[PDB]
DNA sequence: CTAGAACGTGTTCTAA
DNA sequence: TTAGAACACGTTCTAG
């Protein structure tokens, strides 16, 4: 709605990501987010009705932005195979840039119940679409969207393994390009 | 001890019974302890977090399913069939009790590194049930990798069902589609 | 909106 | 082991 309100929302989401960067999920505490966005906690709950909604919107907003910084690059490589490997890689890297910030958003994303479905949906759609439109070098086909979904599922699984120290960054890229190749 | 094992089983049974009737929110540590006739400190001795607890319950249940499905999963004439079969068996198992499935799955995906060993066991029981269904025995390396991809598609879809973002039909169709793209 | 008190549940502590 | 009080943080409530 109003300019001030769009400005409060952004301030709340910048706080959340600043805090998550230094402390992960356990440090994204609602008094701390509020305090640092200079709002009372009741105002915080007016804008985001749970810690999880808050984090899934922060993750929604970060992917929207990556989606912008990704339009020429994603459509750079000369074959679908290559454009996909490239997009997977840029996204993998973006996530590895701040493990604790990634950790907070990703766990909220998979933990979210049905009351957050609409926020969880946007993030899943954005990710599917970044992959599809890179693979297809523009508007994807039906087959290319379905392939893109499978690759987002593989990505998420591997990201969760990387976060829980069950897999290294090497294991993750090996499993990802393994999946890409089996579907192209 | 037989005491230690009797008490471990009472606690996981408590956990699943409560999860059935109420899902994740209702798996409360005071309630579980009470139901298993143990004090909370004893509960935390066996399982150091609500999430360790629920991810061990999930471990024991895939473990159990694993035995229940040793002949049948290797019944279909082709890899394609055996995989589709295994996928459907596991799907129908999860769908049997949505709130039980909700509680265990959310812990499974919420778990941090402090439960990495419980999470790991569950991931590998599932990977292996799929691979061995595909293969009808010890899988090749290529069957194992395909198994992994399909467990990832499976989990993603199970979360979307749980969050009412996909129906049971939407999920069947996405699994089918993945099993085709890979066989 | 603001500042916080109050309350529930996961986790830890104290005491027998 | 037990019983249960204490404490922290997500969430809701009371007041101004």
């Amino acid at each position: 709605g109003s300019e001030a309100q769009r400005e409060r929302r952004k301030r709340i989401l910048d706080a959340t990501m600043a805090i998550a960067s230094k402390g992960g999920y356990e440090a994204v505490q609602m008094r701390a987010v509020a305090d640092r966005a200079d709002v009372a906690v009741g105002t915080l709950y007016r804008y985001f009705p749970s810690k999880v909604h808050l984090l899934v919107s922060a993750l929604g907003r970060e992917f929207s932005r990556i989606d912008a910084k990704t339009d020429r690059s994603a459509v750079a490589g000369a074959t679908p195979f290559q454009r996909l490997n490239f997009m997977v890689g840029k996204l993998n890297r973006a996530m590895q840039r701040n493990p604790l910030l990634t950790e907070a958003m990703t766990r909220a994303y998979v933990f979210a119940d049905a009351s957050a479905a609409s926020e969880v949906d946007q993030v899943e759609k954005l990710i599917d679409s970044m992959f599809a439109r890179a693979m297809a070098n523009g508007e994807p086909t039906e087959d290319q969207y379905h392939i893109a979904r499978v690759i987002s599922d593989v990505w998420l699984s591997n990201l969760l393994a990387w976060l829980t120290r069950r897999a290294s960054a090497t294991d993750v890229s090996k499993r990802l390009d393994l999946a890409v190749r089996l579907l192209i």
